[PDB]
């Protein structure tokens, strides 16, 4: 059972601050021509 075992481990930890990071990366370019 790999389909309970990993819908279980995503309660036990339950992300939330990691959906940040991923916009934070959109946001987050360097100036590459500008600065």
């Amino acid at each position: 059972a790999f389909r309970q075992a990993l819908q279980l481990a995503a309660s036990g930890l339950a992300g939330g601050s990691a959906a940040v990071l991923f916009s934070a990366v959109a946001v987050g370019k360097p100036r590459a021509g500008g600065d």
